[PDB]
C-alpha cells in the first residue's frame, strides 16, 4: 500500500523566469532551473493530490491513511518552514503558497479519517505555513495580484481543515480583495498589466477565487453573491477570451497567447451556467490541478469532502 514519503526539505530555492517588466516573456534557461529546483516539491503535491483523489473516489481508508502519513512526515520534518531563498524574485514565496494550497486541500479531503494524533501533528504545521504566508503580505509594498488569491486559498483551506477561525477570516479577506478589484469589464487591472499573458493571468486569478468560494460553500456561506456576483463578470470575460482574444488584444494592446480555461469551470458551470458557455471547456476534462486540490472534475461532481 503506502510508499515511503520523500524527504521534506525546510528551504525552498525557486527561480523567477520572466525577463520583462510585465512578466510575460519566459527565459527558457531560468524556467528550466526553476523546474529542476521545484521538481521534488511538485512531485509531493501531485502525489498528495492523487492519493486524496483516490480516497474521494471510492472511500478507501488506505488512500486517506497514506495521504495522512505523507502529510504527517512533512509536519514532523517542518517542511517549508525554513528559509524562502530569493534568487532574482519572490518565486520561493509563491511556491510555498502553491504548496500550502496543495497540502491543505489534500488534508481537507482526507480530514474525516484523521485520528487525534494525526490532527495534532498536521494542524500546527499547516497553521505555521499559513501564518508565514500571511506575514509575507503584512508588507504594503507587495502588490496584491493573483498571488494573494493563491495565498488566500491555502490560508482558507488551513482555516477550515484545522478549525482556526482567524486563518479562515484572513482567507476570506484575500477572496474579498480579488472580488473588490473586479472592474465592470470583468477585468483585473494588475492582471491586464501582464502583456501576452493577461488572459492566462485572468484565468489563473479566477481559479483560486472559485476554489475559495467552494470552501465557503462547505460552510453554507455564498461568497459568489459578493458585489452582485462580480465573479460572474470575470468568469464570463475569461471564457469569452478562450474562444476569441480580441477584447484582451484591443484592451492590453498585445496579442494573447491562446488560453484553454482551467478546471474552475467544473464548479462554476454548476453554480451559474450562464447559457452553457462553460460546457465547451468542460468537454475537455477531466481536470487535475494539485494546487487547486487535485481532481476538480471529481470534486465538483461528488464534493471536495465525502461527509460535510
Amino acid at each position: 500500500a503506502c510508499p515511503a514519503p520523500p524527504p521534506g526539505q525546510p528551504d525552498i530555492r525557486a527561480i523567477g523566469y520572466y525577463t520583462d517588466k510585465a512578466g510575460s516573456v519566459i527565459d527558457p534557461a531560468l524556467q528550466q532551473q526553476n523546474k529542476d529546483a521545484t521538481a521534488p516539491l511538485d512531485r509531493y503535491a501531485a502525489d498528495v493530490a492523487r492519493m486524496s483523489d483516490d480516497y474521494l473516489r471510492n472511500g478507501d481508508p488506505a488512500a486517506a491513511q497514506c495521504t495522512l502519513s505523507w502529510l504527517g512526515a512533512w509536519a514532523d520534518d517542518g517542511a517549508m518552514l525554513g528559509q524562502m531563498i530569493r534568487v532574482n524574485n519572490d518565486q520561493s514565496f509563491y511556491m510555498r503558497q502553491w504548496m500550502l494550497d496543495a497540502v491543505a486541500m489534500a488534508y481537507l479531503k482526507v480530514h474525516d479519517q484523521a485520528n487525534p494524533q494525526q490532527r495534532a501533528r498536521i494542524d500546527p504545521w499547516l497553521q505555521k505555513l499559513a501564518r508565514a504566508n500571511l506575514a509575507y503580505w503584512d508588507n504594503p509594498k507587495r502588490r496584491r495580484n493573483n498571488a494573494y488569491y493563491w495565498g488566500g486559498l491555502g490560508v482558507l483551506a488551513t482555516g477550515l481543515a484545522t478549525d482556526d477561525d482567524a486563518l479562515w477570516q484572513a482567507g476570506h479577506a484575500a477572496f474579498q480583495k480579488g472580488i473588490d478589484d473586479i472592474q465592470d469589464d470583468g477585468s483585473l487591472p494588475l492582471e491586464m498589466a501582464r502583456g501576452q499573458r493577461a488572459l492566462h493571468y485572468h484565468d489563473y486569478a479566477l481559479a483560486p477565487l472559485v476554489m475559495m468560494a467552494e470552501l465557503a460553500r462547505l460552510r453554507g456561506q455564498d461568497w459568489y453573491a459578493s458585489r452582485n456576483h462580480a465573479i460572474d463578470r470575470l468568469a464570463r470575460r475569461v471564457i469569452e477570451g478562450s474562444r476569441d482574444p480580441a477584447w484582451f488584444n484591443q484592451h492590453t494592446g498585445a496579442a494573447q497567447l491562446p488560453l484553454q480555461a482551467s478546471g474552475w469551470v467544473e464548479f462554476y458551470r454548476l453554480r451559474s451556467p450562464d447559457g452553457g458557455v462553460f460546457d465547451a471547456a468542460h468537454a475537455r476534462g477531466p481536470f487535475h490541478s494539485p494546487r487547486l486540490g487535485g481532481d476538480l472534475t471529481l470534486m465538483a461532481t461528488h464534493g471536495i469532502v465525502r461527509t460535510p
